[PDB]
């Protein structure tokens, strides 16, 4: 039977189909991964006969190219899977203990590829921490209930206080992509900068519910409670500039308003709060 498992596979064309589409969305074609194959590969983790692991190991393979093009694109195919594919995807990602590995690396073909050879390193670290902060907490920051009656919102103190730390670094990595207006000037990196905005809005308003459940329960809580929450609250406001910027960008590369305006409301709302306490 494990052999007949086995024969069964070395007869199964599934992931070879699978790492040719991974091929085909991570081209050396200056340009975003196409949709017919993200589409594909996001239909695969919807399929119980598609292993999954392998899929993975595909995407890592891609991005031990020497093309800053092909690297790029498997890191944004993987960020796609992660944010459109079936949540085992990412689940599958959280779970293993070796990821991204691209803190040396530089394609020295031409000025671009050496432009670009920065935001694969940064972007590889954001996604890093995605499935880290999935694997610490057990969910996606960006996909559970929102308001009142939703996840962060609800979160009990100490759960809350260990949550938001989290919610803080992996913000802290997408802050990190750091790329100005002026330098969004290809396909692909344009590509990558439209999943990160999507990330931030949502991962923005997961950490003002965080900050409003602190700001809610500060006076009921125990005083090594508070000095947490205290800590939380000045890591808050030092990266309100940063914040600020973010978003400046994303309007001037043009809901898109007014989503940002409602994150820039509440934030305003949580620092006036937070300063009305000291």
């Amino acid at each position: 039977s494990l052999t007949d498992r086995i024969t069964a596979a070395q007869h199964s064309v599934t992931g070879s189909a699978v790492s040719k589409t991974v091929c085909k969305a991570t081209t050396h074609e200056i340009m975003g991964p196409k949709k017919k194959h993200l589409d594909y590969l996001i239909q695969c983790t919807n399929e119980m006969n598609v292993n999954i692991p392998q899929l993975a190991d595909s995407l890592f393979e891609r991005t031990t190219n020497s093309s800053w093009v092909v690297v790029f694109k498997s890191l944004i195919t993987t960020h796609h899977l992660m944010v459109y594919g079936n949540e085992r995807f990412i689940q599958y990602l959280a779970s293993r203990n070796t990821l991204f590995n691209l803190s040396n690396f530089l394609d020295k073909s031409g000025l671009q590829g050496y432009d670009m050879s920065t935001f694969i390193r940064r972007y590889s670290r954001y996604l890093n921490e995605k499935a880290v902060s999935y694997r610490q907490v057990a969910f996606d920051f960006t996909k559970v209930k929102r308001g009142a009656d939703g996840v962060m919102r609800t979160m009990n103190t100490e759960k809350l206080l260990k949550t938001v730390p989290i919610i803080q670094n992996q913000m802290d990595a997408l802050l990190d992509f750091n790329v100005n207006s002026n330098e969004l000037t290809n396909g692909v990196i344009n590509a990558a900068f439209m999943l990160l905005f999507k990330d931030a809005i949502r991962l923005f308003a997961a950490y003002n519910e965080g900050i409003i459940n602190l700001l809610e329960k500060y006076f009921d809580m125990k005083k090594n409670q508070c000095k947490e929450g205290l800590d939380i609250y000045k890591k808050f406001l030092t990266r309100m500039t940063r914040i600020s910027e973010f978003l400046k960008v994303a309007e001037q590369v043009g809901n898109l308003q007014s989503e940002v305006e409602g994150v820039k409301n509440i934030m305003t709302q949580n620092v006036e709060r937070i300063l009305a306490r000291g």
